[PDB]
């Protein structure tokens, strides 16, 4: 989920 949210932001 951590990377998940690296990629989006
Ligand atoms: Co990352």
């Amino acid at each position: 989920l951590a990377e998940a949210l690296h990629w989006a932001l």
